[PDB]
This record gives C-alpha cells, sequence and structure tokens, in this order.
RNA sequence: UAAAUUU
RNA sequence: AAUUU
C-alpha cells in the first residue's frame, strides 16, 4: 500500500555550515593517526539516504498482533494521565532548542516571553479546532562522526531527521509529556529498557539468562524503523495513548496531532522549499521514542508468539530488543527465529541483518553494546557492559574550529569505566592531555576531573578499579579497533599510564588518588584499594 | 529534532 | 555537557 516518502526533487539543504577537520589535530594527534578515516557525515549525502528509506509497506497482521494489541490497551487503562500547561511545557524545552520561524527561540520559551506564550496559545486553540490540516515539518541531515568502514559501503550517508517550528513541539509536550512518563512502564513492565541503568540492566540480563533451564538469546533491530512505521501503526499509537484516562482536552489534541502530524504530511528543506512528502514516523517528535519503543514491543511481543518462543523475557529500547528464552534445541531455535522474523517482516519491521540463537551471553549485542565478564579483585567474575570502541575512539579525534572532544572521552569515560579500553587508553590520554595543559581542577560538561575516582565509584563499584583478566572476545576487539585508527597498542598505553600515574602522584591531593585509583591496573605493585568517603 | 540514561 | 535509540 503506502509509500514512505514521496520527494519534489528539491535537496535536502543544510542548516548552516559543515565544519571540516583540520591540518593539524594537537588534542588527537597523540591518540591516533589514522585521521583520515574519521569523518562526519553531511547532507551532501542526504538523498542517498532518502533512496535507502524510499519504499513500499505491505503489512499484515494477524491473530497474534491482534491479541497482544487487546492486552496492551488493558494495560493503558491503568493509567492516568494530566495535561500540562502551556508553562511547564515551554521549561521543559532544551536550551538551545531550534528556533521558531515566527521570530522567537528557545530562551523566549524558557523565560516564559509573552510573544512566545501568545503565539503558543494560538497553535493550541488551532489544534484544538481543526483536527485534518496537515502541519508543515523541517527535513534535515543529522551530523554525526564515525569511522570508515570500506566493509560496510565506506562512508554511512546522513540520518534524516523530520521535525515541526518550536511552537508545535511545546504543544505536543502539553498533550503528551505526561503519557510519555507513565504508559511505556506501564505497558511494558521489567521489558522497558530506558527504565534501568546499565548496572540494572546487566542484572536484568543475567537474572534472565539464570532462571532458564536452558537460555537462548538473540538481538534484533529494524532497517530503518522510521521508515517502516506505517500510518496505521501511528493510529495504533494514538488508539493506545486514547486508552488512558484523559482530559477531553488532552484526547482532541492527541487526535489532532496524530492526524495532522504523526501520521505524515509535507516536508520543507531548510532553505523553504517544499521537499517532500511523508507517511510513517518523523524523527523528531515527542513519541518517537515512546512511539518506537511500544510499536517495536507489540510486533515484537506478537512475532515471539507467531513463532514459538518459550517463556520469552524482553528487554525493548526504541527499535531494539533483547530476547532471552527457553531453548527447544538448536534445530527448533533455528526455525523459530527464521519465523520470528518472518512475522516482523510481515508487520512492517524487518530486519537489518537478519537474527540467530546464541548461546552465551557475551554473543548478544543490542544498542551498539553488550555485556561481558572479567574477574575482579578477589577472583570473583565481574560483569559489565562495553561496546566496540571505534566510533568512540573516531568522536575522539574529532577537532574542529568549533567542536573539541574533550567532553565526549570524560563522557565515555564514565560511562565506560570499567572496560580496558577506557582504562587503558581514554583515561590514560585525558589525564595526559590535562596534566600538560594543566588544567585538571577546572570543569568539564559539569563534572570535575578530579572527583573521577568517586563518580566511578558511585556508579560501577570499586571493582572498577581492579578488574583484571578481561575476555578473549574483549581483547581482540579492542586491539583491532586500535590498529584500525592507528592507535598505539595497548602495550604502549601500558607505559604512557605508568608515567602519567607516577606525575599524578607526585602531584599529590586529589590528583594522587585519581592516579592511584585509576592506573592501579598500570602497576605490579598493586595496592589495597579502599572504599572512598565521596 | 525528540526521548531516555549518566552527570 | 556525554552517550544511546
Ligand atoms: N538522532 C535521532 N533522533 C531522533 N530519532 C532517532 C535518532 N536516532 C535514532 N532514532 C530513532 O530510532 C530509530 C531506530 O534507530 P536505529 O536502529 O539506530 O536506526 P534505523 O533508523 O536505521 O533503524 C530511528 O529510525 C529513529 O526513529
Ligand atoms: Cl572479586
Ligand atoms: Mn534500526
Ligand atoms: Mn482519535
Ligand atoms: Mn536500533
Amino acid at each position: 500500500s503506502s509509500m514512505s516518502y514521496s520527494w519534489t526533487g528539491a535537496l535536502i539543504t543544510p542548516c548552516g555550515p559543515e565544519e571540516e577537520k583540520l591540518p593539524i589535530n594537537p588534542l588527537s594527534n597523540s591518540l591516533l593517526r589514522y585521521h583520515n578515516k574519521v569523518y562526519c557525515t553531511t547532507s551532501k549525502s542526504a538523498s542517498q539516504r532518502a533512496k535507502k528509506v524510499t519504499f513500499d509497506r505491505t503489512q499484515v497482521l494477524d491473530a497474534h498482533y491482534d491479541s497482544v494489541l487487546k492486552d496492551i490497551k488493558l494495560a493503558a487503562s491503568k493509567v492516568s494521565a494530566r495535561l500540562l500547561t502551556l508553562q511547564q511545557a515551554c521549561q521543559l524545552t532544551p536550551p538551545h532548542s531550534a528556533r521558531s520561524k515566527y521570530g522567537f527561540g528557545a530562551k523566549e520559551v524558557r523565560s516564559l516571553s509573552g510573544r512566545a506564550v501568545n503565539h503558543i496559545k494560538s497553535v493550541w486553540k488551532d489544534l484544538l479546532e481543526d483536527p485534518q490540516t496537515p502541519i508543515p515539518t523541517t527535513i534535515m541531515a543529522k551530523n554525526e562522526v564515525f569511522c570508515v568502514d570500506p566493509a560496510k559501503g565506506g562512508k554511512k550517508p546522513a540520518r534524516l531527521i523530520v521535525y515541526p517550528d518550536l511552537g508545535v513541539r511545546v504543544c505536543e509536550k502539553m498533550a503528551l509529556y505526561d503519557i510519555t512518563q507513565k504508559l511505556p512502564q506501564a505497558v511494558m513492565g521489567a521489558s522497558y529498557g530506558f527504565q534501568y541503568s546499565p548496572a540494572q540492566r546487566v542484572e536484568y540480563l543475567l537474572k534472565a539468562w539464570a532462571e532458564k533451564k536452558d537460555p537462548m538469546g538473540f538481538s534484533y533491530d529494524t532497517r530503518h524503523f522510521d521508515s517502516t512505521v506505517t500510518e496505521r501503526d501511528i493510529r495504533t499509537e494514538e488508539s493506545i495513548y486514547q486508552a488512558c484516562s484523559l482530559p477531553e482536552e488532552a484526547r482532541t489534541a492527541i487526535h489532532s496531532l496524530t492526524e495532522r502530524l504523526y501520521v505524515g504530511g509535507p516536508m520543507f528543506n531548510s532553505k523553504g522549499q517544499t521537499c517532500g512528502y511523508r507517511r510513517c514516523r518523523a524523527s523528531g517528535v515527542l513519541t518517537t521514542s515512546m512511539g518506537n519503543t511500544i510499536t517495536c514491543y507489540v510486533k515484537a511481543l506478537a512475532a515471539c508468539k507467531a513463532a514459538g518462543i518459550v517463556a520469552p523475557t524482553m528487554l525493548v529500547c526504541g527499535d531494539d530488543l533483547i530476547v532471552i528464552s527457553e531453548s527447544q534445541g538448536t534445530e527448533e531455535d533455528e526455525r523459530n527465529l527464521r519465523a520470528f522474523t518472518e512475522a516482523m517482516t510481515r508487520y512492517s519491521a524487518p530486519p537489518g541483518d537478519p537474527p540467530r540463537p546464541e548461546y552465551d551471553l557475551e554473543l548478544i549485542t543490542s544498542c551498539s553494546s553488550n555485556v561481558s565478564v572479567a574477574l575482579g579483585p578477589r577472583g570473583r567474575r565481574r560483569y559489565y557492559l562495553t561496546r566496540d570502541p571505534t566510533t568512540p575512539l573516531a568522536r575522539a579525534a574529532w577537532e574542529t574550529v568549533r567542536h573539541s572532544p574533550i567532553n565526549s572521552w570524560l563522557g565515555n569515560i564514565i560511562q565506560y569505566a570499567p572496560t580496558i579500553w577506557v582504562r587503558m587508553v581514554l583515561m590514560t590520554h585525558f589525564f595526559s592531555i590535562l596534566m600538560v595543559q594543566d588544567t585538571l581542577d577546572q570543569n568539564l560538561g559539569g563534572v570535575n576531573p578530579l572527583d573521577l575516582p568517586a563518580i566511578i565509584e558511585r556508579l560501577h563499584g570499586l571493582d572498577a578499579f581492579s578488574m583484571h583478566t578481561y575476555s578473549h572476545h574483549e581483547l581482540t576487539r579492542v586491539a583491532s579497533a586500535l590498529r584500525k585508527l592507528g592507535a598505539p597498542p595497548l602495550r604502549v598505553w601500558k607505559s604512557r599510564a605508568r608515567a602519567v600515574r607516577a606525575s599524578l602522584i607526585s602531584r599529590g591531593g586529589k590528583a594522587a588518588v585519581c592516579g592511584r585509583y585509576l592506573f592501579n591496573w598500570a602497576v605490579k605493585t598493586k595496592l589495597k584499594l579502599t572504599p572512598l568517603p565521596e
């Protein structure tokens, strides 16, 4: 039936100028050598992304879908949700949010300026009065950094982002913010991934795995998910929203947003031209995550049922899914996954790479990450979350006139502190740099470098400073990512770490704590690291 | 562009 | 601010 997009042929223009790397990268030329491999997806590539996602969708539902959908609405009705005052919605707008066409931006919205509030007041009136006129959207190319991969095509084309004007974004929030906070967890219970921290995620997977007599695991992702979402899916999304108890004023707003925005509309490029028309998810609306998550969950739970997956325990985050079940033998397990995938394909969520049963927790990747294992200070197995370092390292070497990557280093150091690639590579580089520019006591992204051991202890446990004997997969992948980017191998970082450590300790104070906890892996004279007041 | 998590 | 989808 429905084509995901149609195109006037106008270009998908850039929303500003897209910075180029420079002939010297002074922050990262010590980190890695292959700067030619680090690139930023650009709007020039936007039309290739368009070709890849423009396609025809035929959806065939069935008893299993209908059944799961039914049960999900009974869940929805145990939910009470309120409108949000125009003001409360204004103040949830992020500080840099793209300004409105109508001559005001996010400063004004967040400070409740009167031109902003009056405009928004009328946009909301118009949603209540008019329940069908399509609402124009702006289409744009996302700039993200990656390492080139000649195996999978060289350079990825840019993701397409599609969004309404600021005034509309606020009204979305008035109608739906409260729902986004309550509904997903109500519908999906323990399966809703975003509710968990990373360490809860790991614990959840291990409990799931442990409780099977004979576990089997797999993951699924949908190829161009936003494109695979149909009008009917979006309307089914509405009817799930409507199954809650809601002010009538909300229902009309939901219904109107659904029909005027969510199921489709005209798209304008950044220079004002009509660009095309859209009959799938616009990634950029408030309901993107919740919508994706819920809809993925319906299809997936139905597909599980269509396929005989026994005692499934799910984790869903957007279009990213993990299922851990009772193996029915591998011959059956293969047949059932073939079936799972056929069902998802009938429901219009076809796979990027078709899935595969696995019987070892390390081999299951989802949300670009997986669980691994190492040994802790007393010899006990310590399970933790990790990922291929390729992208984080690439992003670590993105330096331009506008952008510095030091924040990226820190963010990864915190999130992935127990991994061998953060400990040996990023930490060493990060500290090495700040020491030399003598900027340790400074505050990056509202964090102080000198607080890290505390921060990491709070978050990952003290075992993060004493883990050893990392896995073959993980050693191989790290080694291999450093070779791919022209970074020193691990033995060299061992050396640089000793040096950094020594210099940090001689500095004394917090510095020295940093040096003793964060780099104990680097010495043979391993210390007895004790818990930290802070 | 939106959300979640971490901070 | 970081990361993810
Ligand atoms: N930067 C982003 N902004 C908004 N939505 C996003 C973003 N990245 C991913 N998503 C949403 O989640 C969906 C699944 O993401 P992913 O599997 O990572 O890519 P794909 O679109 O190729 O399936 C996307 O289609 C999109 O709707
Ligand atoms: Cl231990
Ligand atoms: Mn996907
Ligand atoms: Mn309706
Ligand atoms: Mn995905």
